[PDB]
């Protein structure tokens, strides 16, 4: 069965995961209690303006292949995938006001809290994610933290289908 996150419809296409609650420490030193998915899984992500295929494991993005209508729509998909990955570099990229601990009995979803944080401005997320050298795969291109294309380098695990 499918579920929506960040305006993408997710469908699990392979694998499985078990759940473990973990109290992580954000970059601005707040505690979030997140349900960590442990396992090796593949998802499709279908949005109104971008599509992606995500392979991930426990708190790790392994591969994301993305297509979309413009740079902004591609970036939107990437930010959703980087939060959904639950990666420590994404948790440590949170900056600014302590606006996760301030909601009283609202009990907001920590994954949605993170997403709304990074949708505001993903520059620190992209700068801390990491880049790698890429193989030359015809029809695929790298995307750098400034969302410009590269034939040589890319955000770690991420490729754009031109
Ligand atoms: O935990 C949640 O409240 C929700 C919100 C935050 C992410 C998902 C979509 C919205 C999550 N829902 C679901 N996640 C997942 C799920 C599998 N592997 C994952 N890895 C990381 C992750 F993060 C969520 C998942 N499966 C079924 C779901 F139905
Ligand atoms: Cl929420």
């Amino acid at each position: 069965s499918s579920f929506s996150f960040g305006g993408f419809t997710f469908k699990r296409t392979s694998g499985s995961s078990v759940k473990k609650e973990e109290e992580v420490l954000t970059g601005n030193l707040q505690t979030l209690k997140i349900r960590v998915h442990e396992g090796y899984e593949e998802f499709t992500m279908v949005g109104r303006r971008a599509t992606a295929i995500l392979r991930k494991a426990t708190r790790r993005l392994i591969q994301l292949i993305v297509s979309g209508r413009d740079e902004q729509s591609i970036a939107e998909a990437i930010i959703v995938a980087m939060v959904y990955s639950q990666e420590d570099c994404m948790i440590k990229a949170v900056r600014g006001d302590l606006n996760f601990v301030n909601r009283a009995n609202q009990r907001l979803n920590p994954m949605h809290q993170l997403l709304r944080h990074f949708q505001k401005d993903a520059k620190v997320l992209f700068q801390n994610w990491g880049i790698e050298s890429i193989d030359n795969v015809m029809g695929m291109i790298g995307i750098l933290p400034d969302m410009t294309p590269s034939t040589e380098m890319s955000l770690r695990g991420i490729r754009v289908s031109k």
